[PDB]
RNA sequence: UGUGCCUUA
């Protein structure tokens, strides 16, 4: 940093004046260095002067390449998210076109921004607080090809996917909902790290839930097709994203989201059903085998219940049914507590039974019973696994 | 006995 303002033993002297960094032309020095941008960090937080702010918008925020050099910089950054507030708090003849400008910049550098650790923090701030006209125009300049997909699983440019999401409405950013609702990328984000929350975080959004009440009906309705459009990819991947390591975490949140009642039904049909065995077996699908048993509607989950019980061949030799199968197995013995537990909580008034106007109540009974009799038939054999002395603790917390 | 992400000096 510049010699001027350094003391006798090379540190930035105590008495520094913002103004004189200022009328220096040395900011940028000061801007990347740590003690350089504290100091003007906390310099510009307090009172300012016209003259003060208007040099600070054009010595970070006026010139392109100054701009990005700073956005781009471990500590700039934070110099450039102050001054931008600042900006915004100036409603002074040269508000308009500084708005505009910061428009420009981000603009046509996005893809560059939003992928930097740094200048995608820049990209955050700036789509919230900027005015929404303008912020809806950086929506804009998002790439719409394979720079979207890298942009959707970068682990930091995936929070301005988020963020657009957050504080921008749904008619800037529908492309990305059907972008990413193509079958091949649908694949590679949802299989992804970061994608998946990125999926989470758009299904969410158009979600008809409280959060969401403050949308228009013509609003409403645009999220109403937009979210059966992302769901029909959805629902046809299901096999695939239920089994996969990240995207089962996207079935789950369909599945046990009584908002998106009508998508999980046709999930647990188009997938689920008839493949319950199986995929109680997987290490990634027990987890929505789950779900969909804890929230299935009444007649689908007695569907459900009778697969297992009834749904399956025994072993020609052994006699092994389905239920010892899963019972027993290093996954599967969690889809068995999971409908115990239904079961139990069903008989014990901790679980609405009635649904579909009548009362099931009768057919909890039923599969507790079956299950009851399993488990005191294979008491030992169970006893020897924390699961099956899970069940037959289950069972005898019930009796009393 | 069984999975993730939620990111700056």
């Amino acid at each position: 940093l510049p010699t001027w303002s350094l003391d006798s033993n090379g540190e930035m002297r105590s008495r520094l004046s913002l103004s004189e960094v200022l009328d220096s032309g040395d900011l940028m020095k000061f801007a990347v260095d740590k003690t350089g941008c504290q100091f003007l960090e906390k310099a510009v937080k307090g009172s300012l002067t016209s003259y003060q702010k208007f040099q600070l918008f054009e010595q970070v925020i006026g010139r392109k390449d100054d701009f990005l050099k700073l956005s781009t910089n471990i500590f700039g950054n934070y110099l450039v998210q102050s001054v931008i507030g600042i900006s915004l708090a100036t409603n002074d003849d040269g508000y308009t076109k500084r708005q505009e400008k910061l428009k420009n910049f981000i603009s046509s550098q996005m893809t560059d921004m939003c992928l930097d650790k740094f200048a995608c923090r820049v990209i955050q701030s700036s789509l919230q607080n900027m005015d929404l006209s303008l912020a809806c125009k950086l929506v804009q300049a998002l790439p719409r090809d394979a720079r979207l997909i890298a942009i959707c699983v970068d682990q930091n440019a995936n929070h301005v996917i988020q963020k657009v999401v957050a504080v921008i409405p749904l008619k800037n950013w529908e492309f990305i909902v059907d972008f990413v609702a193509t079958p091949e990328h649908l694949r590679q984000i949802c299989s992804d790290k970061y994608g998946c929350r990125v999926v989470q975080t758009i299904i969410e959004k158009l979600t008809a839930d409280s959060m969401n009440v403050d949308l228009t009906s013509a609003a409403q309705n645009l999220r109403e097709r937009a979210l059966q459009r992302l769901m029909t990819s959805v629902t046809n991947r299901c096999q695939e994203l239920a089994t996969n390591e990240y995207a089962n975490y996207i079935i789950q949140h369909i599945v046990s989201n009584d908002d998106l009642a009508v998508y999980r039904e046709c999930i647990i049909e188009k997938c689920l059903m008839r493949n319950l065995l199986s995929l109680s077996q997987e290490k990634f699908a027990s987890h929505v085998v789950e779900k969909a048993f804890l929230h299935a509607p009444l007649e689908l989950l007695a569907e459900m219940m009778d697969e297992i019980f009834d749904g399956y061949i025994p072993h020609p030799d052994t006699g092994k049914d389905a239920l010892d199968i899963m019972m027993f197995h290093q996954f599967g013995n969690y889809v068995v507590q999971c409908m115990l537990t239904i079961c139990c909580d069903a008989v014990s008034g901790r679980r609405q039974t009635k649904e579909g106007g009548y009362d099931h109540a009768i057919s909890f009974q039923d599969w507790l019973k079956k299950l009851h009799s399993r488990v005191t038939k294979e008491r030992h054999r169970l006893s020897r696994f924390s699961s099956g002395k899970k069940m037959i603790e289950t069972l005898a917390n019930l009796r009393s």
